[PDB]
């Protein structure tokens, strides 16, 4: 079982595969990969130069994939 988030793709085919993602980013401070230039950069790289770990952004993203989880009952 893979991931269809992974740590090795760039922000450019994240957003390109989920447009929900744009929001968790930017709600992340990665919403500037657009400006910096980080859209061929990979996931892991852009969150360590914000100071993040890849893999709480990974799991708030596959969670976009899955779209079984309701933010409201």
């Amino acid at each position: 079982m893979t991931q269809k988030f992974t740590k090795d793709m760039t922000f450019a085919q994240a957003l390109q595969t989920h447009p929900g993602v744009a929001g968790v980013l930017r709600s992340y401070n990665l919403g500037c990969i657009g400006c910096m230039g980080a859209q061929n950069e990979s996931l892991e790289q852009g969150a360590n130069a914000h100071g993040l770990n890849v893999e709480d952004i990974l799991r708030d993203l596959n969670a976009l994939a899955l779209e079984h989880h309701h933010h409201h009952h």
